[PDB]
């Protein structure tokens, strides 16, 4: 199986931002989970949101109410294997904010916190 950092390659042009999120459940189990929660929480402020389980990476786009400039943050994030059982987590933006794709990142840390997987 290849490495991450191979897999790494999937990413469209952007920057991969250095954090990462660690899980006790293996990928397929906290891709699916991700692909949930997050096609359910348009609320936040998110649209255009693609699923890809082939490649483990969702597509979207964070945006908000700037009534002159764009100020929306299209972003990726990849789910990628860290050990038998565990799994992490990598954001890459394409464009916009590295904070508001941030928030984003400590938003869902804080739910897997609170469903118990994270590591």
């Amino acid at each position: 199986k290849p490495p991450n950092s191979v897999l790494l390659k999937k990413f469209s042009k952007g920057k991969i931002l250095e954090l990462e999120i660690h899980a006790k459940i293996p990928e397929k189990r906290l891709y699916e989970g991700l692909h949930k929660l997050l096609e359910g929480w348009k609320q936040y402020g998110l649209k255009n949101l693609v699923f890809n389980i082939t490649n483990m990476i969702i597509t979207g786009k964070l945006v908000n109410d700037s009534i002159l400039f764009l100020r929306s943050t299209l972003f990726e994030i990849m789910v990628l294997p860290n050990g038998d059982g565990r799994s992490l987590i990598k954001f890459n933006k394409k464009t916009g904010s590295t904070k508001t794709l941030t928030k984003l990142a400590t938003e869902i840390q804080i739910i897997l916190q609170k469903e118990g997987v994270l590591d």
